[PDB]
């Protein structure tokens, strides 16, 4: 029987141990198809709204190359490999380094691969996360 009690107040003392937790316990995960209306992702995890920190109309609309996440300081194999690996739509990952909402930075890598049916037709593609540099 959880009251609403109508206070405030500060609070992110441990509630702030698992959100460290969250980064892995629920990694992430996220979705494309082929028929992209604006170029960018279908789906993606509660986890990776979590990691970018950004609003759920925000994270809904991101192409899966990261683009907002890379910048002219960020490594260019990341872009071209993605690319590259979204053009052929083949199993291929790769390590990006991106800005988090913390002021924060790390490399995180991602892997494409395609996601075929019953028949082996490949309608859509699935990517994933992967911590490689957590600094």
């Amino acid at each position: 029987m959880p009251v609403r009690r109508g206070h405030v107040a500060p609070q992110n003392t441990f509630l702030d141990t698992i959100i460290r937790k969250f980064e892995g316990q629920s990694r992430k995960f996220i979705i494309a198809n082929a028929r992209v209306e604006n170029c960018a992702v279908i789906y993606c995890n509660d986890g990776f709204c979590e990691l970018c920190g950004y609003s759920r109309a925000e994270v809904m609309q991101r192409p899966c190359t990261c683009d907002f996440l890379h910048g002219p300081r960020t490594q260019r194999r990341a872009a071209a490999q993605i690319a590259q690996a979204l053009l052929g739509a083949e199993e291929r990952k790769v390590e990006i380094a991106f800005y988090r909402k913390d002021g924060s930075c790390f490399l995180c890598l991602v892997d494409v691969v395609p996601v075929k049916n019953e028949d082996g037709a490949v309608i859509m593609f699935i990517l994933n996360f992967e911590v490689v540099m957590e600094k």
